[PDB]
């Protein structure tokens, strides 16, 4: 649609949180659109899919333009110097939400969001947990800081959603728009 | 069930955020246990409840136990002498959220708000924006600091939701744990 | 008395905090001693005057030198070109040291104690709650941070009061001397 | 009345801050309805007493079930070992309220507060001074964040009060409340 | 004993610091007390209790009510929604108090703190290191911020110890306290 | 042994808290190796020690190098022109401790670490205190802050101890290595 | 001389710091010039005096208006209702400055202190210590914002001092001016 | 020449950073002085050591006198009673820097570093990233304070260097002298 | 005397500050000892010492080992490759000492004393102001947060001096003290 114009290309990485489909959707929507997408999916992701999901173990490879596992950690994208346009955790974690915060760049996932962060490029976090405690909320205030879109996927009644897919397709049209995408999507205005 | 025998009571109140059908459900599901709900609905919730909902303007205060507007800011749970078992805002607006975190207790919801904090009774906040930005942030930590529970209504799918009324039953049920209520529901343990 | 001859002119405060008997003998006292008051009370404190006192609605217009609603936002204190010797808010709710702390200058008390603090003047605040809570003192630091007397209006016993009407007069003596008034009284020393 | 089923005790320190009389009722009032009571009081308080009421210098061992003077250091509640349900320091002056804040914990009342807040039970401090300055203030958002209930004694005219017996009774049953204590009383609510 | 009648349940976790006895004496005094314990030790725990004990590699699986190794991330109490009664870690690294304070929650240990802590359950910490640098006393300041209980198993004298097990169980009877555990042993009071 | 080739000299001061053969045996260690020790013993130091030890009430002053009482404020280390090589309060009180970080130096221990502080001098506090709340761990943060050694005397079990002397020699030996102290003594390494 | 036509009473307090003859020139400037002075002598200040002056132990009793012993905490300007014209505590300690900067007002020179500043009068501390580490300068960064005056007694050159006394001069001079007294004496300008 | 004399051991960890030419060339440097040197090196190093260099993989631990994998958490610096001089990671990634910053001391390299800094040995970094981002910044700040020595291994043009070992030299050498090493090298002065 | 031994080496700054005479004999008692000093004078305290003294105008330059004037940017301390064993800044003005602070390095003394910091090599400022405000006392504590001694050059009595030149000896022998050096001179012990 109106992504592969400019020839966008992202970044999404699944981590283990609930709402694995919220990623894959979201990968589904930017390769529609023409844009690249370069996934990567956590152990504990690929944890979370099998309890909560009936997807296959390798979907997510299957959509991707380009698939690494987490321990990929000289992936092109865990450098500086290579050029993308954004990178997306859906859904994300506290702990991969805070290693980020905190710099504990252990894994592909956190290393290529502190690239993004230090390049100034979007950065947006679908942290899913709740209750969020004291600690929680130092940490996103300390990832606001350092310019992440903190976007926990909350649900969203305004356009009068049917189904668990009118949700998700809201909450995960919400999110694309975080990374500079004009998605076309029930709005409020 | 298991809330009359010690005769709970709690403040229940709606605010002009999206999710006005997660207070409704909370108030059904307190009463239904044998708890008494005091409700209260701010003018921007009844504007809410007009545009994502077929409600009755007049239901909120059909099932509660005792209804208030927001303007009764004699009412009785607004002094800390008067005994109640715990409030929340479900859903509560970023502006109410900021109203108690900051003390600009201008109405009845604020104040009773306040009112609980002080006297360090449960408050549970069902805080529904996305992205917070760092002023949100700060707020959430200010609101922690003074007791708050801060419970963003996140999507969860580990339950396995099959409808809307799923999700919404999943978040109630995991709100009404936050005010010590010991509800039955499907846990992942 | 010590008042008129630098002829001095204050502006007295009433919200809705219990102990509008406070505010009432403070202008008492003031115009007394021969000053001017300029006099406001919120909608919040004539509804707490009607809940626990016997005065009449138009009692603290009659007294006052000259009077003004909450929503006399043009009035001649809310700009800081007009003279005068100090304000106090006296009862003063949480909602109204909140709304001065952080700026939400919404009505003339809160317009007029910002305008009061901006131009250095002497500006004290009767704040009666308790308990007070960790959000509730970091407002009370801010305040003090900004120039404010933080005067609880608290029980006193070392001057023997023998009545209600002794302990008002000692805490009414007692925030007059935060305005700088040299009021005669019974003191310790 | 309800504190002797279940068998309560509570520490009741008096410090050298004006309302004695604060403290002894707190003290008549929770043996009447039968806890138990450790009473201590400071030096600072017995100069107090003789300086503003005409108690007999031993009335407050007479009514406690157990007294301590401020130099027992090795009374049995020094330590976290020991069990009680709650501790209130009334009246609390600055300079208790702030050796409990910051530590200098050198005699049996500041002991006793500092092992009561570390074992997470309850601290009621009435802290009487009026103005409180910055330094007074961030020393008491230090004690809130510590756990402990800040209850500046405040006059309180919603309950009508026509003695100053009246407004002591509500001050004391309202920091009973905060004890824990269902305490019967006119309340708003 | 006094556990059971209520029936309690509590999480032990062991990690990677000395003092393995500590938490296998508090596994064994829960279970004799009547309490059911879900237990995880993590691998340097296993490797420390191989360096400073004679215990059998299966002794803590033994003793436990049910037993997870740190990489069972999906184990019941890994989700807010499984009711438990407080969790243990003792002993207590650095490294597992530090990935508590900051949300690295990477394994078993760590996420069923940070999911006790979210649903305000009690959390102790028996953190063991010496010297402590202001890093440390950071991070445990952020975690008591976060309401864990902070419990540095210190040596204590008072009781008049004569062996080592003797310290062992007045420690072990200590942090058995803060788990609201009303553990019979000998006191100063 | 390898102390009085440069002839060192240590001040030990003992504190009210449990452990008071910590500091009687620090004493020991470092005058066997040929150091000076100028030793002080609080009042609450001396009552611990009858309290838990059978030590005779001179034994500390037999067998420091000079002996000195609290309230000797001007003995030669309170003035930061007098030479020596690092203060040791050993065990240390919550009370001490918090005295030092905020410089209530009102007797002898106290200032001489105050001195041993502000002239850069080795100082090391065995705080001894569980739980540790956040007002603790704020006082223990600014003393890191300050230049001192912030030691809680943490059981010990990687030397394999047989007896409660074996954790006092483990600790001590500990303790003395944070005085530049080259002791020798089982290690990990 | 232009001190007595207003009638300026001072109280002046003598702490145990080195500079005795700081506190003693000043008492005898203010007199001099015909204002009233209170005066307060610590305990330790009078071993200080015997330490380096050949002042007889009731000079200062002789040369103040009215004398006070520290623990006369009873003394007039220990309530705020005693009206007076500014403190100053030359030389003051660190442990006098800290004493008051937290609210350890635990004599009647702290007391009095404390009660200058939440009067907001004019408090001036002439605090004598170097180094001034991180703590002390904490701490005299806390007194600036509660509103005292800072005046290390540093040495000064600029009018050219020929004698010790000279030097003295110039100190006590610049001490009373910051009390608001215009000093005659020989200035930069 | 200048470190076997007093028999210098330093610890060397080379670490997932560009810049592995940097901690070789410290190895060789520091071993030719005649010191001993324990060197660790991560797993991420060994890939970055294969991505940049033509050293075969066995080279560190030829170099070296003592070598150790990040997974040896028993290695005898993971104690602090272990002696040793001072600890190099060089080159340093974020994801070192920040696991030493916040105590998540999950390998040997992470707790050699947290041990050094409890003993106040010196810890030296040489934290290769650019840009750094806020939070980058903030940990750094988080390390200083710890008392670490922050090295970004800059480009140095003073000295005229000709070639890339020319900077290496430089760079190796300044890091050397930030361990207490009095290399000979061309400097400045 | 004790310093050309291990051959030290000083940097001595004197900034226009009154009390150029304390820099003047810093050098003169550094020098008689057998150190040598590097000198520099700015331009202000070249103003100073001709309004303060009647030293001439090459005293310093005769004096010193060698000397540079403050825009001698790159004289051989300007870089921390160069070897040094400490800074003193006498007298230090209030410019100079935030100059050090802030980073403002626009000149030889700001620059050699950064460098001094970031070496970890020691640095005294004899910071000459009174009072000092809340600004100032910021400033203090960030350079102590660096590693500076802070050193108020203040009036001392305690070494019963009878002279000017009395109080010069005792000051600068205390900040020779901070240096590491070890001066004879009438010590209070
Ligand atoms: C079924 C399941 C659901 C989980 N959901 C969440 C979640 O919603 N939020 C969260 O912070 N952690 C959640 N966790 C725990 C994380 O998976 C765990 O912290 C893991 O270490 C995260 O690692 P990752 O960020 O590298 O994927 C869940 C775990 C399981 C087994
Ligand atoms: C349809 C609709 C939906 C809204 N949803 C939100 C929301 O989800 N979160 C929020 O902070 N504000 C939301 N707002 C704006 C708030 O209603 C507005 O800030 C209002 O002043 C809140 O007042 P109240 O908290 O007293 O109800 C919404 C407004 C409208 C009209
Ligand atoms: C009878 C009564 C007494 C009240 N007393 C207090 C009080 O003492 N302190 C307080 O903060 N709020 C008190 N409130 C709540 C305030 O009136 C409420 O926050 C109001 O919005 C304050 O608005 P105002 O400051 O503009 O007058 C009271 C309310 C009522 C009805
Ligand atoms: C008659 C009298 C009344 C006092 N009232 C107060 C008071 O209300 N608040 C306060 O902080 N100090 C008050 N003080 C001063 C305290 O008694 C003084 O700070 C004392 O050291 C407190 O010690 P304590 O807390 O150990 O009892 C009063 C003193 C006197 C003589
Ligand atoms: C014998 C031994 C004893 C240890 N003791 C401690 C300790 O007391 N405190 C600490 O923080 N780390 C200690 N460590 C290091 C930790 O085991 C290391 O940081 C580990 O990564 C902790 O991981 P865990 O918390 O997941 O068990 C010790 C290591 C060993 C081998
Ligand atoms: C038997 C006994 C044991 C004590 N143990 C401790 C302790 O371990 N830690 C502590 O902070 N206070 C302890 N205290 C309380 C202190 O002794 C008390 O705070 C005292 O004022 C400390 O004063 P000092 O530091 O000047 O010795 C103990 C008191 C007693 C009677
Ligand atoms: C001779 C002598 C001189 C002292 N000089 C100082 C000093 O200059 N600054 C300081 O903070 N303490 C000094 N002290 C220590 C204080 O006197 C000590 O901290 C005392 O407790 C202060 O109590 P005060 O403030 O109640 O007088 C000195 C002590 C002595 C014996
Ligand atoms: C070729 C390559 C170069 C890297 N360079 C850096 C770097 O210069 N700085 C950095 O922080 N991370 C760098 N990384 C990423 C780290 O290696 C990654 O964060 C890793 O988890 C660090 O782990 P370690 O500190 O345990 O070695 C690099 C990765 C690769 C593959
Ligand atoms: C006679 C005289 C004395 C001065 N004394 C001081 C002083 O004691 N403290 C201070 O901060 N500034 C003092 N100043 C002002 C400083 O000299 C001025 O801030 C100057 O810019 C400092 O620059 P420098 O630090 O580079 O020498 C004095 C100025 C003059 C003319």
């Amino acid at each position: 649609e109106n992504l592969y114009f400019q020839g966008m290309r992202f970044v999404v990485a699944l981590t283990g949180a609930s709402g694995q489909i919220l990623g894959i959707r979201l990968i589904e929507k930017l390769t529609e659109l023409g844009a690249e997408v370069y996934a990567v999916a956590s152990r504990a992701a690929k944890i979370t899919l099998k309890a909560e999901t009936d997807y296959d173990e390798g979907y997510v490879r299957e959509i991707a333009t380009k698939y690494y596992d987490e321990d990929e950690i000289a992936a092109p994208f865990a450098s500086g110097s290579f050029r993308h346009d954004g990178m997306a955790v859906v859904p994300c974690s506290i702990k991969t939400a805070s290693s980020i915060a905190y710099g504990i760049a252990d894994n592909l996932i956190a290393r290529a969001a502190d690239v993004t962060l230090k390049e100034k490029r979007r950065l947006v976090l679908a942290i899913r947990e709740a209750p969020l405690h004291s600690g929680h909320l130092k940490t996103l205030a300390r990832l606001a800081e350092m310019g992440a879109v903190i976007f926990p996927p909350v649900l969203s009644f305004y356009t009068r959603p049917k189904s668990v897919d009118d949700l998700i397709e809201h909450t995960v049209s919400r999110i694309a728009e975080q990374l500079g995408v004009e998605v076309d999507y029930r709005r409020w205005g």
